[PDB]
């Protein structure tokens, strides 16, 4: 159960735009920390509408399973505020933010190595959840979070957390998930109660060919129709130019299920492309 902030504590300052059926902000909540220090601490808000009770279960109770087990490679969820006719997760601010825009602000201007620690990183944080048989159901660069850029001089690469999961897709609209091919595996196309830990399979994939894309999203000059198109006509992804991670993906991108590696062997492969 999350820790309660009380909605005094919360300033709002910046609107940062919208997620799926929510809204995010940039805000300061006052706390006690360590040895009783009074602390303004940076945060990221996600405003989800009470009325929208069946979207807001669903993504409480996604943030709280994956808030349960605690790992570097998982955000760090502070609370939530029952804040009247709204709840809202109170989360870490991720000086850098999401992978796409930042791979979009720096032009592509990365290399291969940079991508291959991300990916390596995202592998661990999937292993875990994995071993934990915890489904996370939205994996893609936007929920990828940038916490420290790599520093060339000690040698340290990038550093990455995996976001909360979300809505549900088991509880999101039929267009919304069509809108989210090609994260979206087809068995979920067909029926979004094949949601598995298979799916993060597939997404990982898709996550792979976004982060080798320099933040490009795929199928993006395709329409929702011409997107199940190319899942009828079981079509892969374009090799990214950054071809390195090609293989993967398309292994990952499996449309049998069952054929997609766990990510113990999707972290080998990673590593002997080193
Ligand atoms: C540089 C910068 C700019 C904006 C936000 C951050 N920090 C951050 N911290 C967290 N925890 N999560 C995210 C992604 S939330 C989202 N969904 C839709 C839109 N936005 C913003 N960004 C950093």
């Amino acid at each position: 159960v999350f820790h309660k902030i009380r909605n005094e504590d919360l300033i709002f300052n910046e609107s940062l735009g919208q997620g799926t059926f929510t809204k995010i902000f940039k805000g300061v909540r006052r706390e006690v920390g360590d040895y009783g220090q009074l602390h303004e601490t940076e945060v990221l808000l996600k405003v989800l509408d009470k009325a929208h009770r069946n979207y807001s279960e669903s993504f409480f109770e996604a943030a709280s399973m994956m808030s349960k087990l605690s790992h570097k490679h998982l955000v760090l969820n502070y609370g939530v505020c029952f804040c009247g006719d709204e709840n809202i997760l109170v989360q870490e601010f991720v000086k850098f933010g999401s992978l796409d825009t930042y791979l979009k602000k720096n032009k592509n201007c990365i290399n291969i190595l940079w991508k291959l620690e991300v990916a390596k990183q995202l592998a661990w944080a999937m292993h875990f959840l994995e071993e934990n048989t915890l489904i996370h159901g939205n994996v893609c660069a936007k929920n990828i979070l940038l916490i420290r850029e790599e520093d060339r001089k000690t040698g340290n690469p990038p550093f990455i957390k995996l976001s909360d999961p979300g809505i549900s897709i088991t509880v999101l609209p039929k267009d919304i998930l069509q809108e989210r091919i090609p994260w979206v595996p087809p068995e979920c196309i067909e029926n979004p109660k094949n949601l598995n830990l298979a799916t993060d399979k597939w997404s990982f994939g898709t996550t792979l060919w976004e982060i080798c894309s320099g933040g490009d999203k795929p199928l993006s000059a395709l329409d929702s129709q011409r997107k199940l198109q190319f899942y009828e006509d079981r079509h892969q992804l374009p090799a990214p130019k950054a071809a390195e991670l090609a293989n993967l993906i398309n292994n990952c991108m499996d449309y049998e299920p069952d054929h997609r590696p766990s990510f113990r062997a999707i972290i080998r492969d990673l590593n002997s492309l080193f």
